[PDB]
């Protein structure tokens, strides 16, 4: 009933089942990330004059992916901008529940916004890869041993001159145990810049071009939360 007792479940079945306990979670309403709506940090960067120039640009067939999205907020708010938005989540549940949360979406009736149940980590990227993404609560969902995957992950994803937006969260500095596991800015960057080969300044494949304290941020998130964006380049 409480929320740490709720964690506690979690992270226990999470110990048993692996990745599989994420559905057994949203079968049981074990959810306690779920906040009904996106976070305000998101809609003030598209709104701010950085966000605008990114949604002016757009092309006419960009594409959205938001992975993990549980019941889907951030994904019906990109396909509400005009994104063609693919919403991904592991649990057949959490996707059955975004249809019925977003059932009175326009772009759901259209089809420009769509929820599918897929492994972020398996699922075929389409050829002409994504144009912008977005992570929240996905990344510090995965075991540590998890965030160099996550990484390569990404940078097969984004097309060269796309777009990844992190909303870092939590920053609750050395707490160990997860989820939600504690991250920073230093930690996204390791993995979203790879392997040094042989000690390379990162750099590599991404250009952090925004690294923000949110004007807005929620008030259990403030002090914790950090929006990052990052350009893919290596063209
Ligand atoms: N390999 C994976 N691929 C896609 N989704 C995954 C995944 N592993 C876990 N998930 C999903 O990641 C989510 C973590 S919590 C849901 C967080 C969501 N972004 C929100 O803000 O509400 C869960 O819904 C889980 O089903
Ligand atoms: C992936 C994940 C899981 C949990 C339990 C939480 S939360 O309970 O702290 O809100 C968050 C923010 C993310
Ligand atoms: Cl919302
Ligand atoms: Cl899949
Ligand atoms: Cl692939």
């Amino acid at each position: 009933a409480t929320r740490d007792e709720k964690i506690t479940y979690l992270r226990k079945i999470i110990g048993d089942k692996g990745s599989d306990a994420w559905d057994v979670a949203w079968q049981e309403g074990v959810t306690p990330w779920d906040q009904g709506k996106i976070q305000p940090p998101l809609r003030d960067f598209i709104e701010s004059n950085d966000g605008k120039a990114l949604v002016n640009k757009k092309s006419d067939n960009a594409r959205v992916l938001v992975p993990g999205c549980g019941k889907g907020y951030d994904a019906a708010y990109f396909a509400s901008l005009g994104y063609e938005t693919l919403g991904a989540d592991l649990s057949s549940t959490a996707i059955e529940k975004a249809k019925e949360f977003w059932a009175e979406s326009p772009e759901l009736k259209s089809g420009k916004l769509s929820f599918q149940t897929l492994d972020f980590f398996k699922f075929e990227v389409p050829e002409a890869k994504y144009d912008l993404v977005y992570d929240y609560t996905f990344f510090c969902a995965l075991p540590p041993d998890l965030r160099a995957p996550w990484g390569a992950r990404m940078r097969e994803l984004v097309r060269p001159g796309g777009t990844l937006i992190t909303l870092v969260y939590p920053i609750d500095g050395a707490r160990s145990g997860g989820p939600p596991y504690s991250i920073d800015v230093q930690k996204v960057t390791d993995a979203l810049q790879g392997s040094e080969e042989g000690s390379a300044e990162p750099g590599k494949y991404w250009t952090k071009v925004l690294d923000i304290v949110p004007q807005t941020s929620s008030p259990d998130h403030v002090g914790r939360e950090r929006l990052v964006v990052w350009e893919r380049i290596n063209k």
